[PDB]
Formats: C-alpha cells, sequence, structure tokens
C-alpha cells in the first residue's frame, strides 16, 4: 500500500547564514546553492535541486521534514488515511508546492509538534551533477535511502509511533540506556526504506525540534577528514567516533553553527524488520562536550 | 501476515549445574555466562545475551521454548489468532517479560503440555561477541535459522500440527520407519524458517519433553572435534554420525547429564514448502547406546 | 619445464580376483571392465579405458605407478634428465605401449624398488561413460588430480626425494609424530598437480610396497554409504573417519582383499608450495584394527 | 626465483612477563600460549603455533625477526646468495631450528645490527584454532600476509635496501615529511607479499631495534574496541586515528608496557609494485603521547 | 617465443563462381564480397575485410592457408627459425603482400605441398559489419580462434609434425580408428589457440589438398537450419550428425560445389595441451555418402 | 623486462595562461592548481599531485612528455639499454628531479626532436582528491592507463619506432587511409599499457611537436557536456563526434587556446598485442574546422 519512501528534504532556520555556508562546505563537503533569494539558500548533496533549505533570520532550529511518497496515487491515498483516523492535514495549493519545488505536496504537524510535509514529484537537477564545496575523496549515500536521518523531539512516544505508523514506517524501541539515576532511556527508531532508520525519538525533554541529523559518506576517508576537520577548528565535539548497535555505522557527534547537532558517518547497515534492542555501543561514542541533549555513557 | 519466525531461546533444567557448565564449555563449545544469580545461568552462541537459559534444583528436562515474531503487530496479530482459535493465552506483565530479557512475552501451553512463550525484541548484545567456551574453527549457524531444532514430546499429532499451522510453521508427516513388531513409527517436521525444520514430533510415548535439541557449526572440523570429545570422555552416543534424508546434515546424537540428547551437526539443507516424505536415512545414525527413545533403524 | 602433472594409472596384483570384482563394486563404486583377457580385469572412475589393472596369479600389492606427462616433448626431456642424473630407464617398444593402452612407455624403479612407470597419451573412452558398480550420488575426483594418491615403501627417504623432486613433484616432511617409544615417525608428501599429495612416504619398515591408495568421491553421501558398507560388512577398519591435517580430507582407512588399506575420502584441499609441518590431525583417525602399518596416535 | 614470503615470527624480550600477558590478551586480542618453559611464552593469533615469542629477563626491545621462505630449494639458494653477495651466515643444527619450531634455520643480522633469521617449514598446529585472549567479533590477517609490519632502526638506508632487496623484497622512498627544523624524514617501505609493507625504516636515531608493529584485524568493531581499552585503561597513544597514504589502513599507535608501539589496523591496502611517494597522511596520526621516536607532522 | 596465433585465412580455387556463391549464402551463411576483380571474389564470417578468398578457372581446391603471427617481431623470429632448420622461404615484396591485404607476407610449402603463407596485419573493417547472406540467429566463432580448422593431405605424418611444431603448434595422434582390414587409421591434431585444433592430418592417400574445412557457428539453430538446407537440397552428406571425442563439437560434413567436405559445427570444447587419445566418437557421424576420404567407423 | 609503463605526465608551454585556466576548468574539467610559482602552474586529473605542467612565456606547444618506469632498478636498466644501443641520456641531479616532482629523472629526445623524460616514483597528493574546475558527473580515466595519449610529430617512423620498441611500447601501422591525391597517409599507434595506445605518429610534416592530446572521461555524460561547452562557446571543432577504428573510444578533436588540438573521449578500448589495420573509421568524426593536421577523410 501507499507509503513514505525517503527523508526527501528538510527545512532549517538559522542566525547566521554566512557561518552555515563555511560550516556546510568546509566542515561537511556539502554545496551551497544560492538562486538570488533574499531570505533563504540550499544546500545539495547529490542530483537533486536541493536537500536542505536554510532559512535566514531564524530560530537556530528546524522548521520542517519533507517525506516522500511515490506518486500522485500514494500521494491521495495517505492524505485519506490520515484525515480517517483524525489527524489534520492540509493540501497546498500550486504556489505552495512550487516554493518547495515539488508536484504535489500537503502540510501537518506530527504529535510532538514538528512540521511534517509529505510529497511526491521531486526536481532533480540531472544536468548539473554535484559538486561538493570541498575535495571529497567520495560522495554522499542518498538515493533509495534520503538524505539522512534525524532524531527529533517528542512528548509522547506511543502517540509519535502511531503516527509514523500510519505513514509506513517500521520499528519500535531499540535502545534501553542505563542511567546514573537508576532510570532507563527508551529510545525508538523507525525505517521507511534500507537506511537503518530515517527518524527516532524518545521522551526525553529537549529545547530544540531537532536532536541530530546524520549524513552519510560513502567514503571512510572522507569522515576521517571530516572528524579531522572539526577538531582543527576546534568544533565542539559531543560524542567522540564510535558505532551504535543498531545502525552499525562509524559515526561522532559535532556541533552546528545553530547549536544541534550534526552526525556525519560511514558504513551504515541495512534496516531490518525484525526487532530487537541493545543496551550499549560496539564501541566509542564517549562523551567529550556536553550540553547537547546526549549525555548519555553508552560505552 | 502474522508468524513465529525462529526458535529464539529456550530453558532447561538440571540437576547439576556443574557438569552443565564443564559440559557444555568443553563438549560442544557454547559460552557460559553467569550473571550471578542464585538460580540460574545462560548459554550463547552468537550475539544474542543468551539462547539458553538453565534453571538450576530442576528436573532435567525442557522448562520452556520461546519463539520470536517479527515486532508487536505480529505479537497482538498472533495473540488474536489463538484467542480466536479458542487457545488459552497470558500476555506478560513488565517484570516477566524483564525476566526472559525480551520487549514484549505471551505464555501458553501445546497441545502436548510444553510451555511455550511467544515474544518479540530480543536483547542483542553487540558489544560483547561469542567466545566459544573451547577454540572452535568456526562458530554456529543461528541468525535467521533460530537457535537450532528439537523434537518435543506429544500425545495427539493432529492437535500439535493444529497448533503449530496456526503460529505460521509448515510441515507433515517426512518420516515413516518399519518397526520389527511390523508397525510403522510417522514423525512430522515443521519449518518455519531456512532452518529444514524447528519442530519435530510423533506419537511416540517419552519420559521426557525434550527428545533431543540440534546444535548447527559451521565448520565440519568443529563437528568433527565434538563427536571426538564424545568419544574420549566416554559419554554414550545414542545415535552414530549419519545424514537424515530430511534434513541432509551431517550429525551424531549424544547424552547431555540431563539425559536428554544432544545432536551437534553441520551443514543442513535448506527448509523446502513441498511436502515429501522418506523411509530410511541417507547414511549411518547406527544405534549405539540405547535406552534414549531413538532405538528405531534408520539404516 | 619437463614435469610429471598426475598420477595416471596403477597396475595390483591379487591372489582372489572374485573377491575383489565384489569388493570395488559394492564396497567402493569402482566401475569392473573386464576384456576377456585371461590374466587380468580392469577397474574404472571416470572416462579414461581404466585407472587400475588388476592382475590374477598375484602377490596382493602393487605392481606398478604410472606418471602422465603432457606430451612427447615432455617424455623425452624427462628421460634424458633421468639418464643424466644417473637412473636407469628403459623406453618401451610399441607392444608393451599398447599393453598400457598409452602413445609412450618408459619403465624404471624408485630408489625403494618400487616399479614405476613414465607416459604420455592416455586412452580415453569418451564413448563410455563411467557406470559404477554400484548407485552413486555422486562421481569422483579426477581430471587434473588423476586418480588419488599412495604411501609406498621406501627405505632411504631422502633418496626418494632426489628421485621425485627430479621428475618435478614437490614437498618435504609434513608430519612429525610422537612415538611412545620416544621417537618420532616423520613422513613426508608430494604433489604434482593441485591435488594435496600424489606420493608420500617414510622410512617405516613394511611388508608390502603400498601402504594406502586414496580414492576420492566428489560426494559426502557416497563416502559415509561406503563406510557403511565396510561396518555392514564387518571388513576391518585400520583408522577410524576424521580429518588429517594436511590434505584436510574427510576419510578412514578400511582392509581391502589384497591385505593393504584403502582410504575413502571426501573434500580434500588443493594443494600449496610453501612447506609447512603438523604434530597431528584435526579429529578422529583413532586406531581401530591393527597390524596395517598405521598404529600411530595421530588424536 | 628463491624469495622471502612473508614475516613468520618475531621474538621479544621483557622485564615484565605477567604486564605482557594482561596487555596482550585484554588489550589487544592475542592468545597467550604457555608451554611451561621457564623462560618464555608465545603469543598466537591463527593456526601457527606462535607467531610472537616472548623470552623473560630481557631488555624491552626486539630479539629477532623471522622470515620465511616456500622451501628447502629456496633456502638453500637463498643461503648460496647472501654467501656470495659478502654477507655472513650461520645455518643452524636441529637444536637450534627445534628451538624455532621450524625445519631449516638461517641467522644472521641485517645491515642496522638487528638479528635476522631465514626459515622454512613452521609448524602449524590444526588441531588447536585459534582462540583469542578476549572476546573478539572477528580475527586477525595473517595467511599469504603473514603476521604484520615493522618498522626497525637502521643507520645506513642504502645499506639496508640492499639487504633487503637481496632477500627479495621491493620498494623505496615512500614518504618525504617535512620538519620544523627545514630538513625532510625519508622512510623507506619495502614488501614481499600482497601486505602493503613487511619492513620499513628510515635514518632517524632511535633508542631501540623496535619502532613499531602493527598487527592487522578482520573487523573495524575489534579495532575499535581495542582503541577504547587502551583510552579506558589510560595507555599512552602516541598517533591518533588516522590513515597512512601508502597502506590505506585505518590504525593509531599506542605504548606496549615494554616501551616501544604497538599500530593495531584494519583495511590494509594491497602492496603496489609501482613506486610513488607521498608527503603526507589521508586524515588523523595527530601526535597525542611524545618520547617514541613519532614526533612527526602526518597532518 | 614466436609462433602462430591463428588460422587467419584460406584461398581456394573453383569451377563454377556462381554455384559458390549460392552455396555459401543460402547453405551456409556466409557473406559474399564482390570487389569487382575479375579473377576473385571473397567470403566474410566477421570484421575482417575477408577470411576466405574464391579464385575462378580453378582446380576445385586449397590454394594456400594464411597463418597469423602477432607482429613484425614474431614475423622476423619466425621465418629465421625456418631459415635456420632448413626450410626454403620466400618474404614477399608490398605488392604481393598488398595482394593479400596484409602488412607483411612470407611464403613456404609445407612438407605434404601445401603451400603456406605466414603473415602479420590483416584488414579489418570496423566500419563494414558482418552480414550474413541468409538471416542468422547468431554469427560465427571467430575472434582468437581464427577461422575454422582443415584437414590436409599429408606423406609423411613425422615430417608434418615437425614442421607445424616449428610453427608453433601442439598435438599429436588423438584417433586410432580400426579399419575392418585389420589396419589402423592414425590422425593428429594440433592447435595453435583455444580452438580444439587448426590443423590435423594422418597418412591416408587423397586425391585433392584439402579433406574438410570445419566453420563454427555461436547458435545451434543455425546448425540445425544448415543441416536442414543440405537435406532439402539433396546435397550429399557424407557423415551425418555427431560429435568427435576430442573437439566434443556437434557437426556433420557435406559435399561443397568443388568435391571435398564442409563441416558446419557448434560447441567446440577448449583446447588441451595435454595429450591423450580415442578410439571412436561419442556419438554419431554414421557414413551416409561415400567418396569423400571419409569412409570410416566411428559409431 | 624494464619497459616504460605509462605516460605519466606533460608539459607544454603558454602564451595565455589565463585563457588556458578558464578553457581547463570551464571546458574540459579538469583542476588548476597554483603553487605561487613566478612562471609556471598545474592541472590535475586524479590524486597525482599533477598530470600537465603549463609553463608562462611560452611557445604554445608541448615541452616535454614524462613517461613512468616502476622503480629504481628499472629505471636503471633502461637508461643502460639506451646507452648500449647509441642514444645520448642526461640522469638528473636532485634539484633537476624535484622539479618533476619524482624521485628519480634522466632526459633524453625522441628521434623526431621531442623532449623525452624517464621518471620513478611521482608525487601522489592521497590528501588532496582531485576536484575538478567545473561540475562533473564522473571522473577521469587514469590509474594504470597513465593520462591519456598523443600524436607528436616525427620525421622517420622507423627511427622512432626503434625508439619506442626499446622503451618497451608494441604497435605498428594500423591506419592507411586513402588520400584524394592517391597517397595514403600510414599512421602507427604504440601502447605500453591497458590504453589503447599512449603515443602515435606518422611521417606527416607539421608546425607543431604536438597534433592532439586525448583525456578519456569515466561517464559519456561529462564527454557531451564538454561537446555542447565547445558548441555553445563556438570553439573550433576540427573533427566531429566519432569512433576510431582502433581505440573504440567516443571522441570528439577541439582547438585548444594554443593552437593544437584535444580530443575528449569516452569508453576506450582495451590495447591488443595482434597487430592488425584499418582504412576508416566505424562512424563520424566527419572534418568541420580545417588547418590542424588532420583534414583526411575518415568517413
Ligand atoms: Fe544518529
Ligand atoms: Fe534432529
Ligand atoms: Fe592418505
Ligand atoms: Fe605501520
Ligand atoms: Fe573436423
Ligand atoms: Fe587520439
Ligand atoms: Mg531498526
Ligand atoms: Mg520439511
Ligand atoms: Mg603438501
Ligand atoms: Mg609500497
Ligand atoms: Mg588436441
Ligand atoms: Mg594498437
Amino acid at each position: 500500500n501507499a507509503a513514505v519512501i525517503e527523508l526527501g528534504y528538510m527545512g532549517i532556520s538559522v542566525k547566521d547564514p554566512d557561518a552555515w555556508k563555511s560550516f556546510a562546505t568546509d566542515m561537511l563537503g556539502l554545496q551551497v546553492l544560492d538562486e538570488g533569494e533574499k531570505d533563504r539558500f540550499y544546500l545539495r548533496m547529490d542530483y537533486w535541486h536541493h536537500r536542505i533549505v536554510v532559512h535566514h533570520n531564524g530560530q537556530d532550529d528546524l522548521e520542517y521534514l519533507g517525506w516522500r511518497v511515490a506518486g500522485k496515487p500514494e500521494f491521495e491515498a495517505l492524505g485519506q488515511k490520515l484525515i480517517d483516523a483524525g489527524y489534520k492535514i492540509r493540501i497546498c495549493d500550486k504556489v505552495e508546492a512550487q516554493e518547495r519545488m515539488v508536484l504535489g505536496l500537503m502540510k501537518t504537524e506530527d504529535p510532538g509538534g514538528n512540521p511534517t510535509e509529505i510529497f511526491w514529484g521531486p526536481r532533480i537537477d540531472m544536468s548539473n551533477p554535484f559538486h561538493p564545496g570541498r575535495p571529497l575523496h567520495g560522495k554522499f549515500v542518498t538515493g533509495d535511502q534520503g538524505l539522512g536521518h534525524c532524531i527529533v523531539r517528542q512528548t509522547d512516544v506511543a502517540e509519535a509511533h502511531k503516527f509514523y505508523s500510519l505513514l509506513g514506517f517500521r520499528g519500535d524501541v531499540e535502545y534501553r540506556i542505563p542511567l546514573p539515576n537508576g532510570m532507563t532511556a527508551e529510545l525508538s527508531f523507525m525505517h521507511c526504506n534500507a537506511r537503518d532508520h530515517s527518524i527516532a525519538f524518545g521522551a526525553m525533554p529537549a529545547a530544540k525540534r531537532l536532536n541530530h541529523l546524520m549524513l552519510e559518506y560513502t567514503h571512510m576517508e572522507d569522515l576521517g577528514y571530516t572528524h579531522q576537520q572539526f577538531v582543527k577548528n576546534e568544533i565542539d565535539i559531543a560524542l567522540q567516533l564510535g558505532i551504535h548497535a543498531n545502525d552499525k555505522a562509524l559515526t561522532f557527534y559535532g556541533a552546528t553553527p545553530s547549536g544541534w547537532l550534526i552526525e556525519p558517518g560511514w558504513r551504515g547497515a541495512t534496516a531490518i524488520d525484525e526487532a530487537e534492542y541493545y543496551v550499549g555501543d560496539i564501541f566509542g561514542h564517549g562523551v567529550e562536550a556536553t550540553g547537547y541533549g546526549l549525555d548519555v555513557k553508552l560505552s
């Protein structure tokens, strides 16, 4: 049946666009595309016109997540499914769709208050191959796996699960992390394609909608050089290099100019439909800088 | 639809835990994990926290079989299917689920009286790779094929088949073995994944719930060394090395300290949905020690 | 340069041809070919007219080993190499070559007194496919690996090595086996193609030229059924099922009607040019019947 | 022609054997084998009886490197080659060969004074599979690539190159590293098989024969866990995680109890015969702890 | 060293060119190329300008075989080899080379009197793809295997073998065929590339230089349709469909308008350097029409 | 033996460096590297520090071709080979080698007067991945095939062939092109690795040393976009898109700012050692702009 198939794009808003352009290009290798618009620019990772929209005059947080469906029949079926289950949606007119550069667009909000968009028909600029903002050994892993994954704030995990399950995602609690206070932190991870997960969440308080965004390189050499760029430029590393037990990627977590975290990574594992859980990482991800919502002992 | 996907774990109870630890490690290569609990320890075969729970103060028999489903949606669908067909089940609370180290758990009994558990979300310790209790050339075959297979006692084969069929298993009578008394022994074999079978049974009387447990090595060299360990230690071999016509594995059957049989093996064939039957083994499995419920001529 | 490329054929002489025909067909699956000759018959394993010649009125021992070279240029080069190094050879005339069914033939004796023949151009009966003397799951491993391997008697290992090295073989001591008397038994193993070895020897006394002949099945099921045939017919098994550390095949050693041993096997490893040695088997090969020159503890 | 084919074994001497046993097992995953000898024990990495001999009462440095040749013909040819070129060698008697557990042994010293042994016929314990001293996800990369690589002290690079070239190695200067004093450090790297290099050296002063030993894991997860073990145990890391431009492995450099460095690594590239050079690493290998002969800026 | 690498071209002379054009196109699928020359036309099988030259006003027999060498260095080395061994050759001038459309050409005669040419640098018309003279399912097997194979007349097999061996061919007697008169017919087969053989011969009397030419289709369907064309047109079939024991191709032998035989075939086996012989075909090749030099019982 | 293995680098001199930087980046996608030197800059195509050196104040022509050998042993052997055959060479000192950024360098001139350099040990900047001067779908084909190929001026083809043959190249006349005046233009093509050819030449008069340089893209899309860039910018196209019969690449020929031609291409075929020749292209390469030394009808 009709389901979301990838995380297609995301919009963020920032207080310092100039800092973001330098950060995205030099530290990460993303491509900056400026179409001369007064209030925004774009970041590219592949042939798509863009994967991230960076709005100016902002709040240093997530503005929207854009989830792709295969085509108009799936768009319409999913819209009606959401309406029938009691969710509030709005089908956008052509001007709004053109703003996002998509053929069809609807807007809603997830149960945690995160603005959520569902669309079909992204604009692909095959004439304009990706050209990274610094030299790269490789490129990014996108394609059928979409742009990456995020953890976002939720207030009720069961409600969030219900919503994303309706959209076609699968998954549940995969981490039960012991905390010094004696409690346990539970995090749930959900997939909609071969990427281990595309969205994840728990019930931890959070000042921002977005906890982190993970972007995946094809080559280990690019991940390593990115890590070095963070160290040389003295950018906060919240979690050191390590490998989580679910996605099995080599990754670290570092500060963006907006204060939420980017997780550059390499060698993510294929999603599995069979639920299991873990109580720690395979190695690493030790805490270094704190204050980023990830002061947990993963070992 | 919703179905059992593997034999996930099993619990046994023993009169002599010390003998079992030495047996499991030296004779078989399993890993002993002791979490300091007064009444039990664990045996590992792979990344799962455990595959076998060994309870003390016991009856030298099977305590429960734990069957895995993919996730919560399948768990709930299967529970309702069992209720609708007239079977008695109990959904366990968090304390009971935590005892088994699973995210969701229900308890029932099969038609032969064997305690049967259905669960989702096993605990996987990716941080703690399998470390066998003796040096091994290889490891065990688990993964999508679960821990192994068992033959268990039944009083009514048709009723047992009905139950396991509802759980999603497939299979029927595969062996019709001539007996000297002129009768025929019929054994049925059922699969839920690529392992040739996970559960099997006939209508033969049996003092114990468990007839045998089969564990599969990846390497022939480990099977051979295990066989040698049984011979050198003068442990009863009930059936000598041979190959059954259905699962096509090289195996032998030897006594455990509890009196039921372990069947170490190598090179099991992929399960097939097309039913057929056989009247003898390919070779071997000659009777040596008797008194173990397998005094049959397989040739 | 010119070298021997395989063990092509062998001739044996027997006191009881009728017993040998039944043994070869029923116990091993070889094909008997009788061309109506008063004093001999043939055993086939593949498309070659034959691999073993069985002479009547015999001594229950090896008569000759026939080693193949690629063609006439290699035959002539090797002959001259042997002459130059001081060995005595005789190039056979057409009648003698026709007896062996080869295009070119020379006769000599190895340093241990074993009659040795070098030939080119075997007769292949492509019109007459192998038809085993009992039903087989598979066939034999021959082709570029020749018929099998043998251990034969030698009185001076260094001299034997010199001879076989000149013929193009490679290898050296691979087993140093501790003996109860405190000594060590050293055995050397030499290859001329991908079969782990084709000829092997040590300095142990021996009543016969031939210690054993190894024949390799393509299928484990045929090895197992052969083993069962020996057990059911109460034929002496000198060494039980096991795996040697060099050739890595699953094999056992059983009595032939002539008193020397046959070693049926399966899954032999590829020969390696890098010399190493071992002090025991991987598993098995325990002594059962004694008196066959292999009363050694291989573990 | 005759050439060295791998780094087969090495001998070291230590002041604190107990510390070394704990280090090798817990920090690296090597297997300790103690044969009850008063003055030494062994470390295993694979089926070889051992790869490293650890002598007691020592100097906390390298004692010998053992280089393998394929067999006796290569051993003898290489010996004569060394003699003809003016080097001093000694062919060892059986007692000395048995000490090293090899079939043939010769002793010499390289131009830098490093004791060098050439041997054929290592002892392989196929009956005794590797069993790591801590749980491992994988195993080590050995086989045709030998045990690993080392950098050792030399006083004259041209002379060292001449010697190793005669032994069959290939390679030359691959790194020209700028130094603050305005000079350049040149390091040469030589291979004898598919491992990027087995021996390397420059003309830098050094208090010890051995600068570092590199051991390669099959799995990234084991490298990462080893790195974590060094951090958690507060063991000096001389060079942080990084990738050199020649061997292309992910590696770090850490202190051993003897004061020279171990370089655990993963994913080494295949050796190439075409010489090239580099002036920096791909990423990482930043200096952390100093005093280990590697205070160079690799970037 | 320098060797012939393929049968590149052949020249024939015919009494009836019109009949030959119809035969080659309709019966075989060859392509006729007429360059407007008064005395000859060409037959193509692939991208080469031609593979067969058909001269008018002829003798209904072979005129020359053209054997290719890789380049000028091999041409010159082979010429000198022939001169040194006592053979008479002539290096052709540019006009003669241009006649054959080659870069270098020499002319000689084999020991049986067959005009033999050795050349390098054939003309390839990549602009002019093969276009068969009738519709074909597939194409011909040429490439590294050259145009096909022939049997030609010889008066002294040993002398012929000496000559072709000098040119770089390998092979010897492969068939010993019993004849009713009690004799044996011996035929020798020699290869210079992966085609089972390119030239073959025995000592049988023959009115023509050429006994047969074999051409190989890529598709069985084309062989079958060709066979049908011979039957429907009532063209003599000398040997019915069958498979020879050496080349293992499905083939039949049919009359050409010139009276010698064409052997269309499919699925020829790869040449082997190891000599063996056979005394019959695998099946078929029964005699039908006689008078073509192949009245032998192959079974 | 010792041979050249690739076209490693080339040096050109130009009158207009600014025009060349824009041309190389925008029209071709090469990377400009400027090290701040007053008289030159570099063009990159891969990890090598550079492949082309662009000298200022120049003659708008080739300055030198740099041919790579595997290492110092090959360098020294080739030098002595050249000296023994009567050619004049000079082994360069360290300053001259450092200028070219190589470990060893010698200078000579080919028989046509083209400055020729032979070197070992290029500088590879693995830390600095290729970053094209415009967005590219793919990258360039270099690696074991070197930078590309060139046609250069010669006055005596036989002499040129002798020289390049000594260096280890293979090949001969591959094109015989009919000319309206009734003559034939012969061009010879020589390879030293898998690239169809690396150097080619005939005896046509030429105002410049360099006729053309061919650079090969991995992706057809980049070739096509480059072609479009030439059309849109109204740059002379001397030969339109087409495919030559030898190298089988899709290519066109366009003017550089220096007046000699660049041949961007895609899908070149593997070099073959077997000489053949052609009299036309497969398609295309029609003449458009004239005056570039390629006014020939290739069809
Ligand atoms: Fe993440
Ligand atoms: Fe079983
Ligand atoms: Fe054997
Ligand atoms: Fe290293
Ligand atoms: Fe033929
Ligand atoms: Fe070109
Ligand atoms: Mg998941
Ligand atoms: Mg079944
Ligand atoms: Mg061997
Ligand atoms: Mg190297
Ligand atoms: Mg042949
Ligand atoms: Mg060429």
